[PDB]
RNA sequence: UUUUUUUUUUUUUUUUUUUUUUUUUUCUCCUCUUUUUUUUUUUU
């Protein structure tokens, strides 16, 4: 699944591949698919650093 | 000589029922005068 702002495809699929702001947006919420996440990993760890956006 | 990112129109449907017009009041109440009562009869 794909959960790009711009696009989205099968939201209900087993992996997920979104960008950074709406894991926070799914942790607001509850939306009940914290309960079965086995990893959760991120591939940019750098952006710590950035000025607006860390 | 002005880059990068910020998801979206609630889920559900394959439940049983063996009655019958109406419907419920109003009190006792001084009748004036020629009479017995005429009468057959025939033409419809």
């Amino acid at each position: 699944g794909l959960l790009t702002g711009d696009v989205q495809l099968h939201p209900e699929a087993s992996c997920l591949i979104m960008t950074t702001e709406i894991l926070r947006s799914m942790l607001y919420s509850g939306s009940d698919v914290i309960r079965d996440l086995e990893w959760v990993i991120f591939d940019e760890v750098h952006y710590i650093n950035d000025v607006e956006r860390g």
